[PDB]
């Protein structure tokens, strides 16, 4: 059903079709270049105008004024309807999941007088994230990861999501030590990108692919007639939220074995955003498309020994003979119930060892549904208690919380 | 097969190996060794010393032996056992787990050691477990991360037989003699017995 917003919008003739923002550093992370892209759907003339704006609260730090047209691309020349502005900023704000620090970005189409045809504005973050000598790297400083994995779930509402309930997890998780959310395993409310950039979080944004069901899990994915289906939802993806400054990796998807289209989907993102580094798990977790090395709650000490996808140990799996990548754990600790048993042991490898830069812990709350008694009162529901078979019971709630929600001990 | 190279005494440990001037010296106890040595097959590593820190002499000495035999490879211990003149890490009496923290010169845990940025070479380590006296505890634990970790490929244990020297009482009969027991000081006493077996030689436990 529908499950989030509808709305109408209405755009001028000569509109922004699109607008994109990057941030470029010197080695001493004291100046910044903010250098926007911004394209327009026209209706073209030479007289209009494109102003983008840096704005620090009430103040302007800086602006750019540029008729359209770019640099010469290739043979053919370069784009027409589209026009770059590099915005000088000396002495930035960084941001960071410790200090937030948000910029506001106006990009407004203007005619040559001036009146403006259509504003359109952002939030900018400006941190880099780049992994370096095998260590993910934000700023210049190596980041340890205390994230988790968060399902969009309300126990009354089902998967849809108000604004009060974004808060009310952000909240909880900053209050306990949580730095990074992993939304699995699909993109997220827009809203709760924004939300993250202004608190202070971490953000793995993750594809919506996922063929865990499949005879093998690659059957699709290694399919050529599937590749057009896969890489939309992959694209679309990176074209929403690239201009977050929360979201600092891409994910392809999970579970999906390892094919040939996540190699060429993972070669795309690299292609379009070289800079955030991207993740996917399938495949051993060890695979070409993946930047970093993202293991499911493979252990500490000892390691399964599975045939074609083994997991070893964290530690075990970063001295294996051409490892150079970071170790970071897309999933691991099942919160189901009463768990969290050797959960010092993680952290205790975590502070230890380098390149294990932490991991993203499973589940941050419960997915149960709430039901209703002959009585009238109300009882949680999972897995099989609405008459649906074949079911996978009480595994739908591995949260760190309840779903009210209250914290579990 | 080691070169006849050590100066642990000096203060720094590198004051002789990073000094030009010892330069001809130092390469003389390497080449002339490499010479002997290289038909043998049994012999499958070349080493520059033992601790003598990590100086220029030994970098030059290094990549001397990679020039006239690059059929073995060169390890050597000091400075780090990380540094640019081996081809092994070769860590002293590292440990599995905990790692000691020093200055400069940081010991590394053996399964830590392999995984910092910008390791590829293998751990072999030139000197582990202290067999002196009553020792070998927790010596299951390294054969436990050797056989686990791909290139963690072992090590030498310290060490084979204890260097003991018979000397005789005023009833005749033989007592094993140690460090300070021939009226030498300063002395490091009975530290000179480390050996896997006695000197006769009996196996110990
Ligand atoms: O509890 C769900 C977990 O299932 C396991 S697989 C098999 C584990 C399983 C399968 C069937 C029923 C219950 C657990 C996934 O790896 C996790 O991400 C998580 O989704
Ligand atoms: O027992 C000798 C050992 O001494 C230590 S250093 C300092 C250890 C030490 C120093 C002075 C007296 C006794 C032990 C060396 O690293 C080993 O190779 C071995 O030679
Ligand atoms: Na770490
Ligand atoms: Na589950
Ligand atoms: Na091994
Ligand atoms: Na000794």
């Amino acid at each position: 059903g529908i499950f989030r917003d509808v709305s109408l919008l209405h755009k001028p003739t000569t509109q922004i079709s699109d607008f994109h923002v990057a941030t470029r550093f010197n080695d001493d992370f004291s100046r910044a270049v903010l250098e926007a892209e911004v394209q327009m759907c026209g209706e073209l003339r030479d007289y209009l105008r494109v102003t983008v704006s840096l704005w620090q609260g009430e103040t302007q730090v800086a602006s750019g004024t540029a008729p359209f047209g770019g640099e010469i691309i290739d043979e053919r020349g370069g784009y027409a309807d589209r026009v770059t502005l590099r915005l000088n900023v000396e002495n930035p704000k960084l941001w960071s999941a410790e200090i937030p620090n948000l910029y506001r970005a106006v990009v407004e189409l203007h005619t040559a007088d001036g009146t403006l045809i259509e504003a359109e504005a952002c939030d900018v973050g400006f941190r880099e994230v780049r992994i370096e000598n095998g260590l993910l790297l934000l700023n210049g400083k190596p980041l340890l990861i205390r994230g988790v994995n968060r399902h969009e779930h309300h126990p009354l509402h089902g998967q849809v999501m108000d604004e009060q309930t974004m808060v009310q997890d952000i909240l909880l998780m900053k209050q306990n030590n949580f730095n990074a959310v992993r939304c699995s395993h699909y993109p997220n409310h827009p809203l709760w990108y924004t939300l993250c950039d202004r608190y202070g979080l971490y953000v793995v944004d993750e594809a919506n692919i996922e063929t865990h069901g499949m005879v093998p899990m690659n059957r699709l994915t290694d399919d050529p007639r599937w590749l057009p289906a896969m890489s939309e939802r992959v694209t679309r993806m990176v074209q929403r939220d690239r201009n977050h400054p929360s979201v600092i990796i891409w994910s392809l998807g999970n579970e999906s074995g390892h094919g040939a289209n996540h190699d060429a989907l993972y070669r795309w993102i690299k292609s379009v955003d070289p800079s955030r580094p991207v993740q996917y798990e399938g495949g051993g977790a060890d695979t070409t498309a993946t930047d970093i090395i993202c293991p499911m709650y493979a252990r500490v000490d000892e390691d399964q020994p599975f045939p074609a996808v083994p997991k070893w140990s964290i530690k075990k799996w970063l001295s294996l003979p051409g490892e150079t990548r970071p170790l970071i754990l897309c999933e691991y600790a099942h919160a189901m119930g009463n768990s969290l048993g050797g959960f010092a042991k993680y952290w205790q490898a975590f502070r230890q060892y380098p390149r294990l830069q932490g991991g993203f812990v499973w589940d941050w709350v419960d997915q149960s549904l709430i039901k209703y008694d002959e009585n009238g009162n109300p009882w949680s529901a999972y897995g099989g208690d609405f008459g649906d078979t074949p079911n996978d019971r009480q595994f739908c709630m591995n949260g760190l919380v309840f779903a009210d929600r209250t914290p579990h001990p």
